[PDB]
């Protein structure tokens, strides 16, 4: 699901810079250790010469030119290695560059991402809202209300049946009542 | 990102078709709602 989905995305980034900062540290151990060798051999350039020097004056000046040759041989491995470190110091600055562009993508994405998220989760909620408050009881409320509303009619119907009969029959007994009702008032006339 | 995006496009389009059917058939009965909402106007011409 998006959801899933889009936080895995979130959490591969940060597998991503951690991935870039152990690849720094491997291409800067490169750069530690090129130190390292030209420091060496710029030590063992001048070692080899002073010995070199000595034996001018000293027994065997063929071997001293012997000496020499691997001296300058090795000179020649500092040079190429020379060669080596600016590939190095090149392609460093490039990868650090890199990292910082992939730091602002990060920040971005993870910034955009999440109110990307709010908006539209708060969005979804306003219309679940407006939804439910414009189905109104329309097809629910109003119609249990009207389903018990007809049974009032119907028993308020039934009640006035029981009238409907009542009316048509009693009227030759209730004319008596009112002959008797009428006598009464006679005495009233007669108290006066 | 774009998956989810879509499911926010849908969802937003969902949210509105709501609104949708809202709009086109209550105006019958919003307009009585306005008629009272002018008398409480003229209740305040009155308190002036």
């Amino acid at each position: 699901d998006p959801e899933k989905v889009l936080e895995q995305a979130v959490i591969d980034m940060q597998e991503d810079l951690v991935q870039l900062r152990q690849a720094v540290a491997r291409t800067i151990a490169e750069e530690k250790r090129t130190e390292q060798r030209l420091n060496q051999d710029t030590q063992e350039a001048k070692k080899w010469e002073d010995r070199a020097k000595l034996a001018l004056t000293n027994g065997e000046e063929n071997l001293a030119r012997e000496a020499l040759a691997r001296k300058k041989s090795l000179t020649d491995t500092a040079a190429a290695y020379q060669t080596q470190l600016a590939q190095q110091r090149t392609m460093s600055e490039n990868l650090r560059r890199n990292l910082a562009a992939l730091e602002a993508k990060i920040s971005e994405a993870k910034t955009k991402k999440n109110m990307l998220q709010a908006r539209a989760k708060a969005a979804k909620a306003n219309a679940e809202l407006q939804q439910t408050l414009g189905g109104l009881g329309t097809s629910s409320a109003t119609s249990a209300f009207e389903r018990m509303e007809n049974k009032v009619l119907d028993m308020e119907a039934t009640s006035q049946a029981a009238g409907e009969l009542a009316g048509f029959g009693i009227e030759n007994q209730f004319a008596q009542l009112e002959a008797s009702s009428g006598v009464e008032d006679e005495l009233a006339a007669l108290k006066a």
